[PDB]
């Protein structure tokens, strides 16, 4: 799909890519990694045992009402099966869209964000079930 691209992990690294780009590169048991390459509505489209969702933020430069909207009901709707949905590598920009339009207006969710995509698989190490 050209709305999303699977990450894995580099085998003993921090450094996580495409998992098509090159062979040793693999998912993490119980994480699903998701880079977004278009705005998330259509990555939502294709999508319709894990613990953590991460979404790679990296390509993108601002979020709208549609777009964060939507990211609220993915996190809400895993988060009712237990399942973090984290958000790695999201600019400024992109936190004041998510902000808002109130996407943190319960600031618990201020513990989703994590600055790359590694602190974030570090971040489900072990947490609130």
């Amino acid at each position: 799909s050209p709305s999303y691209t699977v990450l894995g992990q580099l085998p003993d690294t921090d450094v996580y890519i495409d998992i098509d780009a090159y062979e040793e590169v693999k998912e993490i048991p119980g994480i699903k990694i998701f880079q977004i390459n278009a705005p998330i509505y259509y990555a939502n489209s294709d999508l319709y045992n894990i613990h953590t969702v991460i979404l790679d933020f990296t390509q993108v430069n601002f979020m709208d009402s549609v777009g964060v909207k939507t990211l609220a009901g993915i996190v809400k709707e895993y988060g009712d099966v237990g399942i973090y949905v984290y958000l790695a590598g999201c600019s400024a920009q992109v936190v004041n869209d998510l902000t808002s339009n109130r996407f943190f207006e319960n600031p618990a969710l201020k513990e989703l964000l994590f600055h790359s995509i590694h602190d974030a698989v570090l971040g489900s190490q072990v947490r609130e079930a």
